[PDB]
């Protein structure tokens, strides 16, 4: 027997991440043992949407208990608008060491082989891999592969022996994260790459071949293997509040307004977002709702809205503070664009969908990420400038982005390309598509005798 092991980083985009790669290896007749601690577990069963776990055939679900930590609310004046605030909770996560640990020896004592496919900022976690004969690890990079692969071409010296003009005109990473994430990025990469047998990116060769091709020479990962086998999210989605103000609006005429989980706005600027949408005089969804915590079932959540500010947009806009369905909104005939923080998940969403985005990076991957949507594929536009990133974004700003991508002839030429770029993801997985054919690879790889 083959049995697979999902070791997620415990956050919202990770944990999703490795339930739905659990949905696209379940078909092949693996057994797989999902593990979390049992906040996270419920927090990702909770959120999960588009895939039945309880009809899951051989899913397992492990639920580990790891100390205390503290679950600090967002701050909204981090210079970095990184959630820093997750550091306690990046501590406490390297404690599910010890039953990993036990139960990879567990797994293994039974199984031809085990295969440990882990989040590599948890490659701590899992590294008694290197200690056991038959189980092997495969590393998920969960971001772009055109983020990843341009961050070491940089620390490579930045060699011209891959030719892309994009690599030219990088964004800057400065200021994107802080210091000690910077140390444990560095740290669970260096594990992953002294025992990993592969990595496994979330992107579709058809969104990203050719950076996925660079990466993958030996110059780049030298011998350890590179799978894309993207998208997770599902391609199709088979009635929520948000869907029902859809279905009350003409096609292509609503923006989508979401920044993921891990932003967190001043007051001011969620006032000038506020004012921008009204002025953009465009139907909208806003998803108006704080960070996540690294519990997000302890503590309250903090956003006053502007006076007589829901009154004045009550046919326009919607106006949400929770979890919603954000890939059945983006699969809506009635949505005509997603202004994003340029999360990796929610760029695939977008591009998955045809839906094209209004990029607002604000730290991590997200700016090169926007650079790949906006700049590279020709699917989006900016709504903030990245050089004046520490600059309060403008009510003006933010309006000129929504009516150009929903209303104006520019915008219907964006939209034309994502169309096209949708249509080109969701064949990707199908049968014949090169996600297909790279995922059924890696099931042969995976269960080699
Ligand atoms: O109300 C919401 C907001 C987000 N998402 C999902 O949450 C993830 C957001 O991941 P992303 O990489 O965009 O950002 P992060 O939250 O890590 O910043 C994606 O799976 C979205 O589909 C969702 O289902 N509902």
């Amino acid at each position: 027997q083959i049995v697979v092991v999902m070791v997620p980083f415990p956050a919202q985009s990770h944990l999703n991440q490795l339930l739905h790669l659990s949905r696209l290896i379940s078909p092949y007749n693996i057994p797989i043992h999902y593990v979390s601690t049992p906040s996270h577990v419920r927090q990702a069963k909770s959120r999960l949407q588009n895939w039945n776990i309880n009809s899951a055939t051989n899913f397992h679900i492990h639920e580990y208990p790891i100390p205390s930590f503290e679950a600090l609310p967002p701050n909204p004046n981090d210079p970095t608008k990184f959630p820093t605030h997750l550091l306690p909770l990046f501590h406490a996560s390297r404690h599910l060491c010890e039953p990993v640990t036990a139960l990879l020896h567990s797994l293994a004592a039974t199984a031809h082989r085990v295969v440990v496919i882990h989040d590599v900022l948890i490659s701590s976690v899992v590294q008694e891999v290197k200690n056991i004969p038959n189980a092997e690890a495969y590393a998920l990079q969960s971001v772009s592969v055109f983020n990843h692969f341009a961050t070491i071409w940089e620390m490579m010296g930045k060699p011209s022996s891959v030719e892309d003009e994009a690599l030219n005109h990088l964004p800057s990473q400065e200021g994107c994260v802080p210091m000690e994430f910077i140390e444990i990025l560095m740290s669970q990469s260096h594990l992953a790459n002294q025992f990993a047998t592969g990595f496994i990116h979330n992107t579709s060769k058809a969104i990203e071949g050719k950076y996925v091709d660079f990466l993958d020479k030996e110059e780049f990962s030298g011998n350890i293997k590179q799978w894309a086998l993207g998208p997770f999210n599902p391609v199709s989605v088979s009635r929520h509040k948000c869907l029902n103000f859809l279905d009350k609006q003409s096609p292509r005429s609503v923006m989508y307004v979401s920044f993921g989980t891990t932003i967190s706005f001043t007051d001011e600027q969620i006032h000038e977002l506020a004012l921008g949408l009204e002025k953009s005089e465009q139907h909208f969804i806003w998803v108006l709702r704080e960070a996540d915590r690294g519990d997000i079932y302890a503590g309250t959540e903090r956003t006053e809205l502007p006076n007589g500010y829901e009154d004045r947009i009550k046919e326009k806009g919607m106006m949400v503070r929770d979890w919603v369905p954000q890939l059945e909104i983006l699969a809506h005939p009635s949505t005509g664009g997603f202004m994003s923080h340029c999360g990796w998940n929610s760029c695939l969403d977008s591009l998955t969908m045809g839906v094209p985005v209004a990029a607002w990076p604000m730290h991590s991957d997200q700016p090169r990420n926007a650079m790949l949507v906006v700049d590279v594929l020709k699917i989006g536009t900016f709504v903030n400038d990245w050089e004046k990133r520490s600059e309060l974004v403008s009510s003006a700003m933010i309006a000129k982005a929504v009516k150009k991508l929903v209303a104006s002839k520019e915008g219907a030429e964006i939209r034309k390309r994502a169309v096209e770029m949708g249509a080109a993801v969701r064949q990707s997985v199908a049968d014949g598509g090169v996600t297909r054919m790279e995922l059924d690879s890696f099931i042969a790889q995976i269960s080699r005798i």
